[PDB]
């Protein structure tokens, strides 16, 4: 299981890792306490899977939209610092990791995609999307593009997808309704259309992704890129002169990007819990602490009114800010890793043409109001046929789960390849057993075909 006492943290790899573990340092140089600062691959993904086991890090950062499903699975401590500590972090980052009237972890920074441009090749970056393709038009003539991205991840797409009208769910009444889910609506698919357009007409490649977009701007070949905080760094120590700034009106609205609040939620598995207090209120969360993990990668807006007071003079932080304000807080709500995954699938989708962007973002409005284990069966039901090799097990759960009857159970086991009892499954009492019936499925396909689960998810 967890160790104790040492401390094991998990922190995505864009992020200042190498200034987190010089804290963690610092820390075990006080205490003896042993701090490891690791960056797992997906580590979102993998957290909630060993953590349900009693095993995982002591602490996930994470930015907050994933940690309400984390805490409605039972994975998070409750969190529960003296007055005099809550008054040192702005209220609303507070808010941003309550669930159910519960503080699930600790803010650290707010985050916002911004605009970031070469001011050499760009001396005035657009004030709208739709005149982009007239400027890439024109940087191709001299050798260069407009704008490059990550188009992999739908949270850098996002703000164009919600300028013009798009939401995830629609918040009334104090509540967030799972069914105004407004990914499909009149201004969502004016948004993915816009971008599917410029791939369409060469000005994107749909194939752009993190490091693509980040190397090609970082060596002057790009004009624009769309980068949070994090990505300051690399192009302070490239030859290009950047400015951050506003991101670009669609129709005349501004985009809207999802703000993150970059959090650090402590494994409820832990022996060691009263230690990662300790070191993330006294040690992290101090000056010294979030400047050491600032200089190797900048964290944004931190929580830590002290600091944020010395960080909000830098300009681009006040770019950050001004994209926050015109965008909206993420929801922390457990629905959370659906939508996302929802949006993911429609824009790349829609981007390779695949399928219309009407038909993509219908899709996603169903996708995003029913469990993502769901959603994934549906997914990827020819490969599950095609690549299972253990299925009588499943047959068994899926028995004593109730989902199929004893005479399901007797038909398909008697078939002789287990493409063939998949199939019959698959297209037999599964698409009769509701959503919970799939999320049933998922859970025996990765107690029985756990190989085959993960890279489908791509965790391999
Ligand atoms: O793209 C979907 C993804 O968006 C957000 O993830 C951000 C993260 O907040 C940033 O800290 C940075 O690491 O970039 C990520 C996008 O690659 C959501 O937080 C995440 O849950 C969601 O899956």
């Amino acid at each position: 299981k967890i160790e104790e006492g040492k401390l094991v943290i998990w922190i995505n790899g864009d992020k200042g890792y190498n200034g987190l573990a010089e804290v963690g340092k610092k820390f075990e140089k006080d205490t003896g306490i042993k701090v490891t600062v690791e960056h797992p691959d997906k580590l979102e993904e993998k957290f909630p899977q060993v953590a349900a086991t009693g095993d995982g890090p002591d602490i996930i950062f994470w930015a907050h939209d994933r940690f309400g499903g984390y805490a409605q699975s039972g994975l998070l401590a409750e969190i529960t610092p003296a007055a005099a500590f809550q008054d040192k972090l702005y209220p609303f980052t507070w808010d941003a990791v309550r669930y159910n009237g519960k503080l699930i972890a600790y803010p650290i920074a707010v985050e916002a995609l911004s605009l970031i441009y070469n001011k050499d090749l760009l001396p005035n970056p657009p004030k709208t999307w739709e005149e982009i393709p007239a400027l890439d038009k024109e940087l191709k003539a001299k050798g260069k593009s407009a704008l490059m991205f990550n188009l992999q991840e739908p949270y850098f797409t996002w703000p164009l997808i919600a300028a013009d009208g798009g939401y995830a769910f629609k918040y009334a009444a104090g509540k967030y309704d799972i069914k105004d889910v407004g990914v499909d609506n009149a201004g969502a698919k004016a948004g993915l259309t816009f971008l599917v357009d410029l791939i369409k007409n060469k000005h994107m490649n749909a194939d752009t992704d993190y490091s693509i977009a980040e190397a090609a701007f970082n060596k002057g070949e790009t004009a624009m890129t769309i980068n949070g905080p994090w990505a300051w760094s690399n192009i302070d120590t490239s030859a290009v002169n950047y400015g951050v700034t506003v991101l670009p009106t669609f129709k005349g609205q501004p985009s809207k990007p999802f703000v993150g609040v970059l959090s650090a939620g402590i494994n409820a598995a832990s022996p060691n819990k009263e230690l990662a207090k300790e070191f993330l209120e006294n040690y992290l969360l101090t000056d010294e602490g979030l400047e050491a993990v600032n200089k190797d990668k900048p964290l944004g807006a931190v929580a830590l009114k002290s600091y944020e007071e010395e960080l909000a003079k830098d300009p681009r932080i006040a770019a950050t800010m001004e994209n926050a304000q015109k965008g909206e807080i993420m929801p922390n709500i457990p629905q959370m890793s659906a939508f996302w995954y929802a949006v993911r699938t429609a824009v790349i989708n829609a981007a390779s043409g695949r399928q219309t962007v009407d038909a993509a973002l219908a899709a996603a409005q169903t996708n995003a109001a029913r469990a993502f284990a769901a959603a994934f069966i549906d997914e990827h039901w020819k490969e599950l046929i095609d690549r299972v090799n253990n299925v009588d097990p499943i047959l068994d759960i899926l028995r004593q789960k109730k989902v199929i009857t004893n005479e399901d159970y007797c038909t398909i086991r008697n078939k002789e390849t287990p493409q063939k009892k998949m199939r019959e499954l698959l297209t037999g009492p599964i698409t009769c057993a509701g959503n919970k019936g799939k999320e049933v499925l998922y859970d025996a396909l990765r107690e029985s075909n756990k190989f085959l689960m993960d890279d489908l998810e791509d965790l391999e």
